[PDB]
């Protein structure tokens, strides 16, 4: 049952934003180096399968070089039950946007904690003002929960707003989503790149973005840029079924 947390999200009252309810994201993976520090971000979207960002693993091409942790909340202090997998095989987007697959070495066991998230249907485009959420344990810019697993809500803004010049001025493709708010304060950052973007649809948490970049975290007028990942669902697809 991909999208559906087994301990639900909160609401708050990554710049900003809260703590989240410890394993309230069960597909949230924390990227490392063969010697475990935290860098980088992910979602799990099937047992052997972590998307992330491309720029992650500018780095090492070597598989070798990379090992995914699921099911935690700390970043240092990692909890017993938490799954260490070892990745086998790096898959750069073939366009050169910014996502990636990896795929896992054993597939990750599927537990309260565990769990992978759901993707979106080919070419689904959020609609402005869509409220989603971000996850990460990335830079905090003096906003407190460093070490702990924060949570954003985030509103999804229009390519055609965004690309305008008081916000990004032309420099967002229609393969990314922009989101953020306008007034700052709130947003993911350094650390969290390659995490989700997940938006509730019914009754689940779908994956409609991939943090990517944007002109620094939480400024105005200045919203985050991610990887529409509904426009690389055929592809991941493909890599999936053919590996
Ligand atoms: N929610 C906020 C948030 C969350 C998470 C993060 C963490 N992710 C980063 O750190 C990214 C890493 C990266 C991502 C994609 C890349 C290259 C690098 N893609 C290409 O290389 C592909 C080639 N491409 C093609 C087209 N491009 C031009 C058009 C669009 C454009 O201009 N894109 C851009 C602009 C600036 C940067 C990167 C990309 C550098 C840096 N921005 S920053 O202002 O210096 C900064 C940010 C945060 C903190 C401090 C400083 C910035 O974000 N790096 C140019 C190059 C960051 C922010």
């Amino acid at each position: 049952d991909c999208g559906k947390p087994q301990v639900e999200p909160k609401k708050c009252p990554v710049v900003g934003g809260c703590v989240a309810h410890p394993h309230s994201w069960p597909w949230q993976v924390s990227l490392r180096t063969r010697f475990g520090m935290h860098f980088c971000g992910g979602t799990l979207i099937s047992p052997e399968w972590v998307l992330t960002a491309a720029h992650c693993l500018e780095k090492s091409p070597r598989p070798s070089s990379y090992k995914v942790i699921l099911g935690a909340h700390q970043e240092v202090n990692l909890e017993p039950h938490v799954q260490e997998i070892e990745v086998s095989r790096l898959f750069l987007e073939p366009t050169r946007k910014d996502i990636a697959l990896l795929k896992l070495s054993s597939p990750a066991v599927i537990t309260d904690k565990v769990i992978p998230a759901c993707l979106p249907s080919p070419n689904y485009v959020v609609a402005d003002r869509t409220e989603c959420f971000i996850t990460g344990w990335g830079e905090t810019q003096g906003t407190f929960g460093a070490g702990l697993l924060k949570e954003a809500q985030l509103p999804v803004i229009e390519n055609k707003v965004c690309n305008r010049y008081e916000f990004l001025n032309g420099r967002v493709q229609s393969t990314e989503l922009c989101a953020g708010h306008l007034a700052g304060g709130t947003d993911s950052c350094q650390g969290d790149a390659g995490g989700p973007l997940v938006c509730f649809e019914k009754d689940k948490y779908i994956l409609q973005g991939v943090t990517s970049w944007g002109l620094g975290c939480a400024r105005p007028n200045k919203p985050g840029v991610y990887v529409r990942v509904s426009r690389f669902v055929t592809w991941i697809e493909g890599v999936m079924r053919n590996n």
